[PDB]
C-alpha cells in the first residue's frame, strides 16, 4: 500500500457506493460516480476493516457485535501529487472524510 | 464530578441503544411525556442487596475520555452518531459479589452487555 502515495477516502454511512441493489423498500432499487471519479484505487469494505481490527488488536470487540458498524465503507487510492487529490476528494457528494 | 472505585469491586452495565433509562421526558406522537420506563434498569441494579452504588455513564463523556487517554479527535467519525454505549457503572459490596452482580444484570431488561 506505501504511506507515500495512499489516500484513504472514507464514504458516509447513509451511502451505498458498491451494492447495486438498495433496499429502502423491501426490494430493489446514487452509484460508481464515486468510484471512476478519483480513477480521472481501491474498495475497502466496513466488514473488512473490523475482521483487520480484530485481527490487529486481539479477540472480538463483544460490547458492538449486537450493533451496527461504525466504521466507514472506503477507497485506498508520487509523494509531492498527494495533498492535491486529498482536497480534491472531500469535494464528491456522498464523502464523509479522507486521509493523506 | 468524578467516581472512585476499586477494579475489583466494579461492574460495567451497558444499556441498549433503543433504551433511554436515564431520560425522565421522551417523545411520544409528537408530545413531550414522562418517560413511563425512566430508571428501570437503574431501580433494578440498586435494589440488589449485594449493590453499593449505581453512577451512570453517558457515551458523550466515554468519548471524551477515549480522547484524553489516546489523544486527539477521531477526526473521521465527528459529526456522526456516537457509537459507545451508556452504561452504568455498578459498585459491588465486596469483590466476591461481583460475578453474582453480573449475571443478574444481564438479565435486566434494558441490558445489552455487561463486563464484570
Ligand atoms: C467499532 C469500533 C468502535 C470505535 C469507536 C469510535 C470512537 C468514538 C467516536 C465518537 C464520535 O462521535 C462524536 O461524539 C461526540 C460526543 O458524543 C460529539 O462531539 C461533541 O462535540 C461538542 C464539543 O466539542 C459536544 O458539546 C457535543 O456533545 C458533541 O457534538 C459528536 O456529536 C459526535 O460526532
Amino acid at each position: 500500500i506505501e504511506n507515500n502515495v495512499r489516500v484513504v477516502v472514507y464514504i458516509r454511512k447513509d451511502v451505498e457506493d458498491n451494492s447495486q441493489t438498495i433496499e429502502k423498500e423491501g426490494q430493489t432499487v446514487d452509484y460508481h460516480k464515486v468510484y471512476d471519479s478519483l480513477k480521472n484505487v481501491t474498495f475497502s469494505s466496513k466488514e473488512e476493516q473490523y475482521e483487520k481490527l480484530t485481527e490487529i488488536m486481539g479477540d472480538n470487540w463483544k460490547i458492538f457485535e449486537g450493533d451496527a458498524n461504525p466504521l466507514y465503507d472506503a477507497y485506498i487510492v508520487a509523494p509531492n501529487d498527494v495533498k492535491t487529490i486529498a482536497e480534491d476528494a472531500k469535494k464528491i457528494e456522498g464523502v464523509s472524510e479522507v486521509q493523506d
